[PDB]
């Protein structure tokens, strides 16, 4: 009965801008290795986090595999790192799965790749890990130091941020 | 909810100076992290100290408490050295003046301006904790929330641990 | 007659991978501000270096403007930061201009953008600045910790480096 | 020409350690810069010391001289602390054993592992200097080549300057 640190959070990675990295062959960026693993490596965690790579790019098949992976996890606190362009569509899909009803599921990512100077990625990862641990069960987007309801959120391209959709 | 951030120095903020041939407490690293965070909402940062957290007196903790009480915000982050973080947190937890606020202390084991630092992760985690936790005083480090009354720094592990 | 530090090196910037940076609007890299200025800012220079931006991308017109700028400089030590894909063509062009005959002219750049993690850029800039100051008059490519003769150099794409062309 | 790199410690190599609550001389930063330099040619790196350059004795300088003499390479870079860089350089310049070699000393005013360091620029500049300069001993810092016999560190400027 010595103390055992639990590992209540599992992270799944689905690619996106957060993970982009330069390749000579492409003369540009590709979706690379998961940047969340780099951030957690130096986080001096008390426990650990289980990080599972799902994809590196989006068909209903791809969202369905994500829902299967999230639903089959033993953990009830889940972070999914993802591209911002279809994050709302994935989040809305996950919110329709009854098997997620007792889980806190947070999607996050970055507007700037983690491997590019001046990125929001490390901040967003810390914020989203906490959100996944602390929010009540449901599906959320955590970006810009804010929690978003997927049914009432859109990307504002001129602003470069997600914004809430006001009730009419 | 608007977040108020206070900076009290510590390892997180250390930076190299030629004159000292070593590290000193420099400008608050939380401002560098939040500059690139693309924040959607209400934040402001206030400097309180750059003094060594080992050199904080009961008078210094009383002045930090009064400064946090000056904020009308009910969500507070205080960046601080880890050496006496538990002493400041326990002091703040005893002030009836702060009872409606969520106050989170955080910092870093490695300076933000040194390679391989925990600082940016800790700032994001602690900002969320200050917005989401119920009223009280907490330490947010190591991807965990600690109760100050039941926490110590374990120098053998280089981490806070529960008592 | 107190000591005055000379500024014998002038730098011209013509863009390339070295200067690439992420933009939200593009969802990828563009040619950004000159990365050589960022490196020299923290170099604690004894003197200074004059950095002039020429272009951010290549027509004979573009090479001709570069030759005009280099030939009109008062300095006899010149570094041009440039993309690696046509560096040999620019260098060979400059080597044909008699008005450059007393100048040491070095071209350099980076295989990885300076603003991406793990870049060769800062090393290449320090190496190329020294090369421009120390080599005898002529036109050179300085990359990979090596000096290349433009008439006897090609990019080896499989290798990701310039290589010499052996005499037959 | 093959370059041999020797590492004698100094600010360039400093890194943060929890146990010290500050910087110590860590692993050689020149190895980190050259790992990403995509080098075309012949290089090797040899560790000599992590001892404080202020604490180098005449015996230590004699041992650095003998170590540089063990290299068959005629192009040498020695990374070193700036406090006694001029003393080591002047000592090496007097060794007839080294007369055919180009030996360049360099380092950094800011540790390579601290943000805003001169280290990577200084390493690239000093590698080129070691390949290109005529036989002799030099200091390569601040984008300049210094003659050790005619150089001092000006602590008021934070730069080497000619005498
Ligand atoms: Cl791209
Ligand atoms: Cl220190």
């Amino acid at each position: 009965s010595m103390a055992v640190s639990p590992s209540p959070l599992r992270i799944f990675t689905a690619g996106g801008t957060i993970d982009k990295d330069y390749r000579l062959e492409e003369n540009g960026l590709v979706v690379g290795d998961p940047f969340v693993a780099e951030v957690l490596k130096t986080a001096r965690l008390a426990g650990a986090v289980s990080i599972v790579a799902l994809s590196r790019k989006f068909t209903e098949a791809d969202r369905e595999a994500i829902g299967r992976a999230v639903g089959q996890a033993v953990e009830d606190h889940i972070l999914l790192t993802h591209g911002t362009d279809t994050m709302v569509e994935t989040a809305r899909y996950l919110g329709g799965l009854p098997e997620l009803a007792g889980k806190t599921v947070v999607l996050s990512g970055a507007m700037v790749p983690g491997r590019v100077g001046g990125s929001d990625a490390a901040f967003n990862i810390g914020f989203a890990c906490a959100a996944a641990l602390m929010l009540a069960p449901g599906v959320y987007i955590a970006m810009h130091g804010k929690v978003f309801d997927p049914a009432k959120t859109r990307m504002n391209r001129g602003l470069g941020r997600f914004e809430p959709i006001d009730d009419q």
